[PDB]
RNA sequence: GGAUACUGCGGGCCUUGGGACCGGGAGAGGCCGGGGGUACCCCUGGGGUAGGGGUGAAAUCCUAUAAUCCCAGGGGGACCGCC
C-alpha cells in the first residue's frame, strides 16, 4: 500500500531543518539539519548541505516505509524575515530525486495581521 | 460769517458680506459600550534525538533535569497587516 507523509521545511539565513512526519504531524519519523552535516557555522544553509540533509531523511523515510509527501515550507516570520533562505529549492529537488513521490506544496510562513514590536531600534542595524 | 463732497453724530431703507434654517449625500473628526483577527510569549501533555541560536568570522547564551522542530489543549498582554 502507498503511504503519504509530510515534509515541513524550515528555512533560513543561517540553517535549514527538514523533517518528516506522518499525514497528522502528531508521530516524528526523521529529523536532519544543516549543522549535522558539515563542521563550519557558515555553511548550514548551503544547498548542498540542504541536499544531503534531505537525501538522509528521505531515505529513512523510506526504509520506514514512506512512499508519497506532501510539502511545507516555511520561514521563521512573525517579526523576523518573511523571505525563506536559498536551501529550500535544493531540498525540494533532492526530496523529488531520493525517490519520493510529491503532492502538494505550500508556504506556511506565519504572518502578524498586525502585532510585536522588531529588535532593530528605530534605527536598524548599523553594522 | 459762509459752504456741505468726505469723516463723525442722529433717524429711516437695502441685500451683495456674515449668520440661522430645510433637503439628499461624503468622510481613519471625537467619546461610550459589545464582538473578533492573526501573530508572539509562558505552561501542561503526546512524538523524537543531538545539537540550536547568532555573526564579516565567532563566542557569551538555551540544551541530555531531553532543547531547537511537529501535534492537541489552556492562559495572558499589546497591535489591527494586504486592500
Amino acid at each position: 500500500k502507498e503511504k503519504w507523509g509530510v515534509a515541513h521545511i524550515y528555512s533560513s539565513y543561517n540553517n535549514t531543518i527538514i523533517h518528516i512526519t506522518d499525514l497528522t504531524g502528531a508521530e516524528t519519523i526523521s529529523r536532519w539539519s544543516g549543522g549535522m552535516v558539515v563542521k563550519a557555522d557558515r555553511d548550514e544553509p548551503s544547498p548542498y548541505a540542504a541536499m544531503i540533509a534531505a537525501r538522509r531523511a528521505a531515505e529513512e523515510a523510506m526504509e520506514k516505509g514512506i512512499t508519497g509527501v506532501h510539502i511545507k515550507v516555511r520561514a521563521p516570520g512573525g517579526s523576523k524575515s518573511k523571505s525563506p533562505g536559498p536551501g529550500a529549492q535544493a531540498a525540494i529537488r533532492a526530496l523529488s530525486r531520493a525517490g519520493l513521490r510529491i503532492g502538494r506544496v505550500e508556504d506556511v510562513t506565519p504572518i502578524p495581521h498586525d502585532g510585536t514590536r522588531p529588535k532593530g531600534g528605530r534605527r536598524g542595524r548599523r553594522v
